[PDB]
């Protein structure tokens, strides 16, 4: 079956570097404004990007692009009577499918899936990707560093244009969380104060603060991170290390930190923040928790996206159980873990002092 | 809905880039070494990777690259977990007979060069005349492979080797070649093709045509003769001709050229064969569909012009440049043999 098989293994390469074309191109975002249930082809939506307006083969180049988006269900596909009623009518309406309507940013926040999935596809990320043999063959490589000569947050401080697409692919993506996390867990209520420990450029602890205004927010990162971070009501910037000091914090969150670290690094962190809590504070772990038997479900391939990621971008990263979280917390001298389920593998996982 | 939606999305990078690891890493063939109907642990696979031997960490690693595969239907897995086969990872074993496997025109279309340009794809929208490739680059993809050897290697064989499994489908349906004594094939890469026609048609001399770059590196193949040129110049006179993948790389008028320069190199009663993956009226989530739209993808990324086309559109070529007479001969999954006749 090899001209069967031509199709469903070529397409891998192709489906994703179309769809950063229409995210690029903001296709989806366009189609949106057509309206609810709105179908649209390609020369109509062309006509809204002003940067093709003197390229007449503008749409037929979209067109190539979208349809095989629709192909593969990103975009549903359709026609009209007055279309089909000696003329070839090349030009199918193209509508927003569940996936694609995540690609298109909210009208009141901008929002969406768009800035996480343009890091995981950016080129920094893709060049790992092309180094990523390396870890099976070679002891202690990582292929980020064989791709770029340099680990992933010290190459962020070097690379202005890494740094933002990294820091606003982690921030939009967190505001999504915590959405989910805010229907589901009331752990912060009762809090005064909360330490974001690889906070990123603050947002989460932004909107943490925004949700319940009786917490002092800080927010830690490194200075690179910290240099580019905006000012957010409630939200307190610290820059620093984690694996050297933590500030002192009656509470603290790591969400999408321990898993870029291997088990002695999370030690190492946590035994930090332990040091920096009083009797009875608590840190907070946010992560894609890997389920226990993997299988074709959300869940699990929330976690093992994350998890090839790490493989690729920084030494020792990986997702991990329940369990696994559970013995990292222990060894940093935690009791009392609570995991809290919130939707699709996304857990908050208690450890408490 | 967007924690669901995000495992349906951010997995779309990942697949492609853990079945090119995989592939470089021969883990398909390792499986099947075991037996083709072999289920083996990660562990089992690398201990087959000699550079895998003072790694304790690498079955780990290894195991989290399979079980995203067996996750997407690429391998099977069953209770380390245990992998095998599927039907698309049979197609990724090089055959014991000779070696060949989609492998290398996998690895060509997944290839830095090809993902490169694949990041310049919205510049075709924006701005009229673009090339992704070139905005890459720097240079059109026939000038880059004269200056980059690896990328030459890369393309050629990854040509190569997909041609003999077009033509193993090619010879279970379409009879044409019998009878004829000459065949040049324009555009014929390393001469693959040709080698293969001849073998299995021992009364056809057989001429392959292609850049110098391409026929410099190409094999000696018993009943080939290589010739240099640039087809867009002329073409040789030959008795019968064939454009395989040649097409489908250029626009509407250096097509037109180039099927002239053929009718100009043809004797009366002559013949050009085309063969491509012809688009469908419709298109769906099926092979047919998806045959044509990766090369259009692919060449819309790589080559000013370039495009898949359908049945009318190749006759409305071939008309132009003064063929008579077109027989469209489906062969499988949308690959078609498509008769000019002078
Ligand atoms: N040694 C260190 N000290 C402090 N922050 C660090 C660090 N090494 C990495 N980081 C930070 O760890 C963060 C991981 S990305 C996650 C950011 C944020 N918590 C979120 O969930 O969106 C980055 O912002 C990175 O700069
Ligand atoms: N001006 C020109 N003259 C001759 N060959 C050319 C050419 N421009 C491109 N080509 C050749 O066109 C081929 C396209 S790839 C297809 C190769 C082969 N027919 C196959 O089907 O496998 C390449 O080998 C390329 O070098
Ligand atoms: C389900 O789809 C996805 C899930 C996740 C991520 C991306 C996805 O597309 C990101 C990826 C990522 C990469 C690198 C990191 O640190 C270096 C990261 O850590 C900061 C992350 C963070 N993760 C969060 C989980
Ligand atoms: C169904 O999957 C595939 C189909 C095809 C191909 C690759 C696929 O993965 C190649 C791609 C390709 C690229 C560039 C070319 O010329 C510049 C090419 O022409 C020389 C080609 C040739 N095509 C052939 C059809």
């Amino acid at each position: 079956c090899y001209l069967s098989e031509t199709a469903n293994l070529g397409k891998l390469i192709c489906i994703p570097m179309a769809l950063r074309a229409a995210m690029e191109l903001n296709v989806f975002q366009l189609i949106s404004k057509f309206g609810t249930d709105a179908k649209v082809s390609a020369s109509e939506i062309a006509s809204k990007m002003p940067n093709a307006k003197n390229n007449p083969e503008a749409a037929m180049y979209l067109d190539r692009i979208l349809r095989l988006l629709g192909a593969s269900s990103i975009l549903s596909v359709s026609t009209t009577a007055a279309s089909i009623n000696d003329v070839v009518v090349h030009e199918k309406l193209y509508g927003l499918t569940n996936s694609s309507c995540c690609l298109v940013p909210r009208q009141e926040d901008g929002v969406s899936l768009v800035e996480e999935l343009l890091f995981t596809s950016d080129k920094v990320v893709v060049d790992s990707f092309f180094k990523l043999k390396c870890v099976v063959e070679e002891k202690d490589s990582v292929p980020f560093e064989v791709a770029h000569g340099a680990k992933i947050f010290e190459y962020a401080a070097t690379e202005p244009r890494m740094n933002q697409v990294f820091n606003d692919g982690m921030a939009v993506f967190s505001i999504v969380v915590f959405e989910a996390v805010f229907r589901v867990y009331d752990g912060f209520l009762d809090m005064k104060e909360l330490l974001d420990v690889g906070g990123g450029i603050g947002t989460s602890v932004s909107k943490i603060v925004a949700k319940y205004p009786l917490i002092r927010g800080v927010n830690f990162d490194l200075p690179h991170v910290i240099s580019v971070a905006p000012q957010y009501p409630g939200v307190e910037h610290v820059a620093g290390d984690m694996f050297e000091e933590v500030p002192k914090g009656q509470n603290m969150l790591l969400k999408w930190v321990l898993h870029d670290w291997g088990d002695e690094r999370c030690v190492k962190l946590l035994k930090n923040c332990w040091n920096s809590l009083p009797v009875g504070g608590k840190v907070l772990i946010i992560e894609f928790v890997l389920p226990n038997e993997l299988g074709n479900n959300a869940e699990s391939f929330n976690a093992l996206i994350p998890d090839l990621l790490l493989m690729a971008l920084n030494p020792g990263g990986k997702e991990r159980t329940i369990s696994e979280y559970d013995d990292l917390g222990k060894a940093a001298g935690f009791i009392k873990t609570i995991p809290i389920p919130i939707s699709n593998g996304l857990h908050v996982i208690e450890f408490h002092k």
